[PDB]
């Protein structure tokens, strides 16, 4: 019972110091559970999804798109660049920069696609283009993790994320080999195995893309295909008085394992 649910995430979030908010999308029967659902969360890494997909939308127009070799240079370089280190002075595809984007989180990778969309409005403008009004990107990927209390920057809430998210990977936003391209990614993340993934089942499987900034903000956004029921979206963000809080990938576990014990 979706009441249940929201009295179990409110105790989290009160035992966990900080402000949670979760949306849920069972679409099943398209139930919604929502907490904090219309709040605006910071929503550092997670905004790398949008990207991805508008560089996804992009190839269905310019064929071969996605293999075309995008040079690395010594400026693009920022602090957390695990791939994209590896090829400065070198080139990687925008296949490539989507898959490290999106499976590690890499902040250079992700400048690219910023850069390839036109930046940071550009990739709002696709969010827009699919819906979303609620969306916003306004810094790159060395800054927009910041997640400082009030700055409505680079936030979005979480009922308008699951909306997207569900949109991209199980809706019609993208065409199809682009959708299966975008899950497939998603299902291949490596840096999801503490937030939502640990608060479900193993045998479910899971595409998620995490996020992580400043005060402690601590995010993931999944989308899950259950056994013997119809996939579920979940968004789950988090974040904290402190501006050197540490990440608490554990709450976002906890999120999701009260969600999927309840509903």
């Amino acid at each position: 019972q979706t009441s249940a649910v929201q009295q179990k995430l409110a105790a989290l979030e009160k035992s966990s110091g900080g402000r949670l908010g979760v949306a849920l999308i069972d679409t099943a029967d398209n139930t919604q559970v929502l907490y904090r659902g219309d709040e605006r969360f910071p929503m550092c890494s997670t905004s790398k999804v949008m990207a991805a997909a508008a560089v996804l939308k992009q190839s269905e127009t310019q064929k071969q798109l996605l293999n075309q070799p995008v040079e690395i240079k010594p400026a693009d370089l920022v602090n957390y660049n695990p791939i994209a280190e590896k090829h400065v002075n070198g080139t990687m595809t925008l296949a490539e920069l989507s898959a490290a984007a999106l499976q590690y989180s890499d902040n250079t990778a992700m400048n690219k696609l910023i850069a390839q969309l036109g930046g940071p409005g550009g990739v709002t403008a696709f969010a827009r283009a699919i819906g979303d009004e609620t969306f916003r990107l306004d810094r790159t990927a060395p800054t927009l993790n910041t997640a400082i209390p009030g700055d409505p920057r680079d936030t979005t809430t979480p009922r308008a994320m699951a909306q997207t998210l569900r949109q991209l990977t199980l809706g019609h936003a993208l065409g199809e080999t682009q959708r299966a391209q975008l899950v497939t990614w998603l299902k291949g993340n490596t840096t999801g195995a503490a937030s939502i993934r640990a608060g479900l089942p193993t045998s479910w499987t899971v595409g998620d893309k995490t996020g992580s900034g400043g005060y402690g903000t601590t995010n993931d956004i999944a989308v899950i295909w259950p056994q013997g029921r119809a996939p579920l979206v979940l968004v789950t963000y988090f974040t904290q008085p402190q501006q050197n809080a540490e990440s608490r990938r554990d709450v976002l576990a906890s999120a999701a394992r009260i969600i999927a014990e309840g509903l």
